[PDB]
C-alpha cells in the first residue's frame, strides 16, 4: 500500500511505502520481485531499514524511527 504505520509499544514507526519509493524506486527495498518482507524488532534493528540508514546520514537513533 502507500504509507503504513506499525503501531508497536515503543513508538509507531511509519513505513512511507510511497514517499521512500518516490526517491528509491521500489528496487531499493525489493530485489526485482516486490513482496511482503517480514519486518520485526529482529529484522528492522539488524539490517532491514538499518543498513540503508547507516549507509547515509540516516536518523541513527531510537526516536529517529519511533515516535516518542
Ligand atoms: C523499503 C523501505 C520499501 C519500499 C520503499 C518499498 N517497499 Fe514494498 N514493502 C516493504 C516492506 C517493509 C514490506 C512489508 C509490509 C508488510 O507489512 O507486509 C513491503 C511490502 C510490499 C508489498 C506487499 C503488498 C502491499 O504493500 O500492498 C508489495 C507488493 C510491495 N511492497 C511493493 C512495493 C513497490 C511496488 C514499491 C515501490 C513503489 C515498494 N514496495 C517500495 C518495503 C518497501
Ligand atoms: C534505503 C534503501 C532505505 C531503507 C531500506 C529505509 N529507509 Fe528510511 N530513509 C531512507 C532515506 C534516504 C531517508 C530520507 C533521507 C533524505 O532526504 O532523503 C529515510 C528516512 C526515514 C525516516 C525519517 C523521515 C524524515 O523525517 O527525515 C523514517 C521514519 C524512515 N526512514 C523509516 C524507515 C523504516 C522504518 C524503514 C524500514 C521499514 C526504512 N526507513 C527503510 C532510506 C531508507
Ligand atoms: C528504524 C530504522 C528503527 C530504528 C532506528 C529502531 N527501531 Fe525499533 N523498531 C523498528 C521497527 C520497524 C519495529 C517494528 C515493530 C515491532 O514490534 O517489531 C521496531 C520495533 C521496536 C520495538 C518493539 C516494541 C514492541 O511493541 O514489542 C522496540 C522495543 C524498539 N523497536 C526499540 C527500539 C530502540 C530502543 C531503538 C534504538 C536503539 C530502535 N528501536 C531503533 C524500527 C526501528
Amino acid at each position: 500500500a502507500d504509507v503504513v504505520t506499525y503501531e508497536n509499544a515503543a513508538g509507531n514507526v511509519t513505513f512511507d511505502h510511497k514517499a521512500h519509493a518516490e526517491k528509491l524506486g521500489c528496487d531499493a527495498c525489493h530485489e526485482g520481485t516486490p513482496a511482503k518482507i517480514a519486518i520485526d524488532k529482529k529484522s528492522a534493528h539488524k539490517d532491514a531499514c538499518k543498513t540503508c540508514h547507516k549507509s547515509n546520514n540516516g536518523p541513527t537513533k531510537c526516536g529517529g524511527c519511533h515516535i516518542k
